[PDB]
C-alpha cells in the first residue's frame, strides 16, 4: 500500500492509510514538527469537499488514487491598509 499526496509546496509525500485513521487522528499526529495549524489541514477533491467527521473506511477506495490536500486561510478577514 502506497499513496501520493501533493502538498502546497509541491512536494509529494508518501503515507500509509488505516481503517482507524480519521480526520482527527491525522491532526493529532502533527505533534512532531510545528509551524502550521493542524485544524487548517483537510482533504479536498477540488470540486468535491470531504467531511471532517468521515472515517477512512467511509472513503477508503482501491489502491492507486491521487490525493489532494489544500490549505486555505480562514482566520478572519484582513484589513486593507490604505
Amino acid at each position: 500500500m502506497q499513496i501520493f499526496v501533493k502538498t502546497l509546496t509541491g512536494a509529494t509525500i508518501t503515507l500509509e492509510v488505516e481503517s482507524s485513521d480519521t480526520i482527527d487522528n491525522v491532526k493529532s499526529k502533527i505533534q512532531a514538527a510545528p509551524g502550521i495549524p493542524p485544524d487548517q489541514q483537510e482533504l479536498i477533491f477540488a470540486g468535491k469537499q470531504l467531511e471532517d467527521g468521515r472515517t477512512l473506511s467511509d472513503y477508503n477506495i482501491q489502491k492507486e488514487s491521487t490525493l489532494h490536500l489544500v490549505l486555505r486561510l480562514r482566520g478572519g478577514h484582513h484589513h486593507h491598509h490604505h
